[PDB]
């Protein structure tokens, strides 16, 4: 699904560890 797909990368961009 697109909400699927988007807030994927954000989660990881939110992350960087």
């Amino acid at each position: 699904s697109a909400a699927e797909a988007y807030a994927k990368r954000i989660a990881e961009a939110m992350a960087k560890g």
